[PDB]
């Protein structure tokens, strides 16, 4: 490409909003798998 | 433009040739023309 070069993506809105939706349900994932180690560790710490 | 394009120039090398050409040939006339004015103030003056 000679210099720069201005590209552009299709739908970038639309692949926001997806974007957003994984990371937030991946992010309760995590949450929800760090509470079973707190219930499995009080079992062994207690 | 976006950006820095590159454009290309229509036959460069053979209007260089005739620039310079040109160029020779006009500072030449000024030499001449100097030399003129260096005789005509040089009686009178
Ligand atoms: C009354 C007396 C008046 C006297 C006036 C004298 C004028 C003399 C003219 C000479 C012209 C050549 C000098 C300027 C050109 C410089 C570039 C040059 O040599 O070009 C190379 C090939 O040129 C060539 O092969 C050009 C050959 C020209 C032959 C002479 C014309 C008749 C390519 O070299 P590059 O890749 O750097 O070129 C970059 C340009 N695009």
């Amino acid at each position: 490409c000679p210099n720069t070069v201005d590209c552009f993506v299709s739908r970038p809105t639309e692949k926001t909003v997806f974007t957003v939706f994984m990371i937030a349900v991946s992010g309760i994932c995590i949450l929800l798998n760090v509470t079973e180690l707190c219930y499995l560790l009080i079992r062994y710490c207690s």
